[PDB]
């Protein structure tokens, strides 16, 4: 049938073979060794680390991700659960504990400021551009009316929790107005516990046999013309395919996958002719953002086994000193904690610029300040040293560069649909999760994305007869 080609083995490339395999000349390029993207579980410390994608963000009925994890088997009784489709130690810098009231009025008061940031939805002219403006503004307004030092350091830990969630240096980068688009769909968010990578090891292994080509990376795509096939007779096809192996692979249709990161470096050489202007505009101004993982192994945990998530708040720190581009005082201090892996494991997560000098040290540096921070905030110098460290390093990994798209200052979500949209005659499309308005930023809004580019593919196909028939 048509040629078409998938560019990305990430759940959107996949989602959308996967659609159009069930009749086309399909292959999926991939420049990595394997599929997934994203979605990374790595055999390590004898069991699986997620460097990517973690939960299923919204394990319910409406979510595609939680129903292909459901029949391929991936999920146990708890997350499959009526109860949870429906649905911690802090430290501070001192080395002493947080009471759980304060945290407790904290959260209430930060999150319910997140809540308001719905009143700005819609509007042309917002008085202040970002999510952290208006935050910062509000949470003065409460100061004024007010200890003060520990609540704004406990506020301080939220907008750096804030910044992972967003996938951004800080929430002074965030639009204020589109901030409300992104959805929830309700659910405990949950792990896979074989690694999420299962969940694109199945859908690969449903294609047709060798769809998905390994180590292919794209160079540029050639479109809007007329390509002769190297082959007699030579059938003409619009699009040419030039790999960095030197392939030219002719196509009547190319999917594109790829991250926004790659996008935001590669626009330029990576489409011949340029793209249209709104569209690189709409790659230019969207966010893209860097957010990491750090394991850390240790020979006994330093925790109470009933431990899920060590908290911790930097003494002395404020998010009303803060700018959009300014730094923390050292890099971990960006750090928002360390979640316990259900051997003896954390995970620390750490978002934006700090997130991205944490790429630049080597892993003996990360492991030996981490022990230093573990020491200085549990108040126990003689903590063991961890082990072993496992980092992920999605800024400096060459295909993607950063983690995932927010809607930034300058942009809206009128720009995650002028990532969506086809070039002419459907010669490329364009699918992930920075081409979803609402779903941005996970894995089901990638997977659906690819199902909507091979719905508006099959349209084509199946209209083509129509082009034959007469009116008389
Ligand atoms: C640290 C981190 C934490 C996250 N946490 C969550 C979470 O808990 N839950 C959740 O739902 N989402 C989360 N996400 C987001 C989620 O992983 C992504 O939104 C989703 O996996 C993106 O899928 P995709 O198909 O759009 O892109 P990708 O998975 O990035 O796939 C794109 C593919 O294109 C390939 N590629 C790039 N350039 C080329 C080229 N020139 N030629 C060929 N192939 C190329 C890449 O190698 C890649 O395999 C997280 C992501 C990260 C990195």
């Amino acid at each position: 049938g048509p040629r078409v080609l998938v560019v990305g083995s990430g759940i959107a490339g996949l989602g959308a073979a996967q659609k159009l395999c069930s009749a086309p000349h399909l292959r999926v390029l991939e420049a990595t060794a394997s599929a997934g993207g994203r979605i990374r579980s790595e055999r390590c410390f004898g069991g699986v680390v997620e460097l990517g994608a973690h939960w299923i963000h919204g394990p319910s009925q409406d979510n595609p991700v939680f129903q292909l994890a459901a029949e391929f088997g991936l999920l146990g009784e708890k997350e499959l659960s009526e109860e949870n489709q429906l649905v911690s130690m802090i430290w501070s810098s001192s080395g002493t504990s947080v009471s759980l009231e304060l945290m407790t009025e904290m959260a209430r008061l930060f999150y319910g400021l997140i809540e308001r940031t719905r009143e700005f939805l819609n509007e042309s002219e917002t008085p202040m551009a970002s999510v952290g403006e208006f935050l910062k503004k509000e949470i003065s307004q409460q100061v004024a009316s007010w200890t003060r030092k520990r609540k704004l350091a406990i506020l301080n830990t939220f907008f750096n929790i804030e910044c992972c969630v967003s996938g951004t240096h800080s929430m002074d980068l965030v639009a204020l107005a589109p901030f409300g688009e992104y959805t929830v769909l309700p659910g405990l968010d949950c792990i896979l516990a074989g690694g999420y990578q299962g969940l694109t090891d199945r859908i690969l292994a449903s294609l047709p046999k060798d769809t998905v080509a390994f180590d292919k990376p794209v160079k540029t795509i050639h479109w809007n013309g007329s390509f002769q096939e190297a082959a007699f007779p030579g059938e003409t096809f619009p699009v040419l395919v030039e790999c960095e192996d030197g392939a030219r692979l002719p196509a009547h249709h190319v999917i594109v996958t790829v991250p926004l990161g790659f996008l935001k470096e590669h626009q330029d050489t990576f489409f011949e002719p340029p793209l249209p202007a709104k569209k690189a505009e709409a790659i230019k101004k969207l966010g893209f953002g860097t957010n990491n993982k750090i394991f850390l192994e240790f020979e006994e945990p330093f925790w109470e086994p009933d431990c899920q998530f060590i908290q911790v708040v930097w003494e002395d720190t404020s998010p009303l000193q803060d700018t959009a581009l300014s730094l923390q005082d050292t890099w971990f201090k960006k750090l928002i904690g360390f979640l316990v892996q259900p051997s003896h494991v954390l995970c620390g997560f750490i978002a934006g610029l700090e997130s991205e000098f944490m790429e630049t040290l080597s892993d003996e540096e990360v492991l030996l300040s981490l022990t230093q921070v573990l020491r200085r905030v549990t108040g126990n110098p003689q903590l063991p040293a961890a082990k072993s460290v496992r980092r992920s390093q999605w800024h400096s990994a060459p295909y993607t560069r950063g983690s995932y798209s927010y809607v930034a200052v300058g942009s809206t979500g009128d720009d995650l649909d002028l990532m969506a949209q086809p070039l002419p005659g459907l010669q490329v499309l364009f699918a992930g999760e920075a081409t979803h308005r609402t779903f941005y930023s996970t894995t089901h809004g990638a997977l659906l994305s690819g199902w909507r580019e091979a719905d508006r593919l099959v349209s084509l196909w199946d209209s083509q007869v129509e082009q034959s028939r007469p009116r008389l």
